[PDB]
């Protein structure tokens, strides 16, 4: 099993261990539109539900959550999914509030981990899964350098009961020099 | 709940719990061209290597194996991988000895589990992961009814360090009626 840093630093945002202390943020920054294109959505528009949300995220083995901090506020959060050492691969899922879409808070969130994955963890693959209904993340990831392999029809189930069409993305190791390159010039 | 019978009677082949006693068959038709583009492949043409191979299949987390009996003799084997009743989906891995390629055995072998999944298990998804290099199996799933969703670049690492490009195929619950008619045609 690999080791993931607790806190990160950049020029726009800084990551840190996602704890229940950031609960108040998710409370005020609540919107049924932000939690409708994710594999895991809250139970109800209440503190009790949102509280159990973070508890579950920090519950599933292998996943390490982080709180995206765009300065003094909380843009959102990001974590790693299905960390597979033997296969030298992993997954990354970003989630930023509506009032934070378009800001580099999402660009660095990935950049920070992508750098720790390939350069440090010596990863060979980093896939991303976004709902086919959410063109937002799609436009972003595709404008990030990731390759849109395809879409897994009804790959997973939605918190509401329906089925989700996960669009699989990915960034090979030899593709890092490019992605990182464009980002350093896209952010810095 | 989800369950997999031990017997599957067919007009061509019959499936049964893949036991270790079915070893004399694999060692009888061991061909490098078979276990070439497969995640599961012995280390050498010996009864000792195959022994650690069979046990590996029957000892995989929630994986059921079956022996494709074609004409009072083993023609190959089929199994269900990643049985995830949660999202109502599952994978199907198949393989047959070279001296058997061209027989309805392979087609019917899947047909039995395909219907038992959609009709019985009321499944919603059934994906098939084949090697990008293994073009033979690819064209085989084309006539079956599987849809080409995409190819996972270096999804998994082979026991030799070589990365494999697993191609993703699948059949929706609404596509069964069509696929079933595609099999019963050549099979019957």
């Amino acid at each position: 099993m690999w080791a993931f840093p607790e806190r990160f630093e950049g020029r726009h945002v800084r990551l840190e261990p996602l704890a229940l202390a950031h609960l108040p943020a998710f409370l005020r920054h609540y919107d049924p539109e932000v939690y409708r294109f994710l594999s895991r959505a809250p139970v109800a528009p209440t503190e009790e539900a949102l509280r159990a949300h973070l508890e579950g995220l920090l519950g599933e083995p292998g996943r390490v959550n982080w709180a995206i901090l765009f300065g003094k506020e909380v843009a959102g959060r990001i974590s790693v999914i299905a960390p597979e050492p033997e296969h030298a691969k992993l997954e990354l899922g970003t989630m930023l509030f509506k009032p934070f879409w378009g800001s580099p808070a999402n660009k660095e969130a990935k950049y920070l981990l992508l750098r720790h994955a390939f350069e440090v963890l010596r990863a060979e693959r980093v896939q991303f899964k976004v709902d086919l209904r959410n063109e937002r993340s799609q436009r972003a990831l595709e404008a990030l350098g990731a390759v849109r392999e395809g879409v897994l029809r009804k790959n997973r189930r939605l918190p509401d009961g329906a089925f989700r069409d996960d669009v699989v993305y990915s960034v090979l190791k030899e593709e890092w020099p490019g992605v990182k390159a464009r980002l350093e010039a896209r952010l810095y």
